[PDB]
């Protein structure tokens, strides 16, 4: 029985039901992230900027079944081309707005690559991509507002792939935090 969140506890109890089986509901689980609505108070301790580059903030573990956590995006900071390791992947804006661009699985051949489609996420919008749709890019164009995304991923993987736009190359990448349940990483 889905309920809508009240509050981001109450978002992550309902999460854990979700998942408490071995077979994910994805829609069910979008429907869910969508009807959480953003409330600033409550992730506040996530929501750790960096001057340079977006930041992953480690919210909730999933009792090993998925990955939840909070990623803050200056003006201007975007991520690489990557894929998603055969998990689900699920993203909310909690602030500001962030352009998606989509890119097909590269050829054989070194390529530019070839941009599907884009599309500009505002807030409380929560996506969903899996590998199976694509690879993708996320950036906050924006030059006055900072942007805050809420991420699930499922099964929780820490290494993925990103790609280079210019020739479809793709090298090994490792996820790293910036903080854990509201403490910083060494
Ligand atoms: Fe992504």
């Amino acid at each position: 029985e889905l309920l809508k969140p009240r509050t981001l506890a109450d978002l992550i109890r309902i999460l854990h039901e979700l998942f408490a089986g071995d077979e994910v509901n994805v829609e069910e689980v979008q429907a869910v992230l969508e009807a959480y609505e953003s409330n600033p108070a409550e992730w506040a301790l996530y929501a750790k900027f960096d001057q340079y580059r977006y930041t992953r903030n480690l919210v909730d573990q999933g009792n090993g079944k998925f990955n939840l956590m909070i990623l803050c995006w200056g003006e201007g900071h975007g991520s690489s081309i990557h894929d998603h390791t055969d998990s689900h992947c699920f993203l909310k804006l909690l602030q500001g707005n962030l352009k998606e661009t989509l890119f097909d699985w590269p050829d054989k051949k070194s390529n530019e690559m070839i941009k599907k489609s884009e599309r500009t996420l505002r807030e409380n919008q929560c996506a969903y991509i899996n590998d199976s749709i694509g690879l993708h890019r996320v950036e906050n164009v924006s030059h006055t507002e900072p942007a805050v995304s809420l991420h699930l991923y499922s099964p929780p993987f820490d290494t993925c792939h990103a790609f280079d736009q210019r020739t479809g190359h793709k090298n090994k990448v490792t996820m790293t935090f910036h903080s854990k349940f509201g403490i910083r990483t060494p």
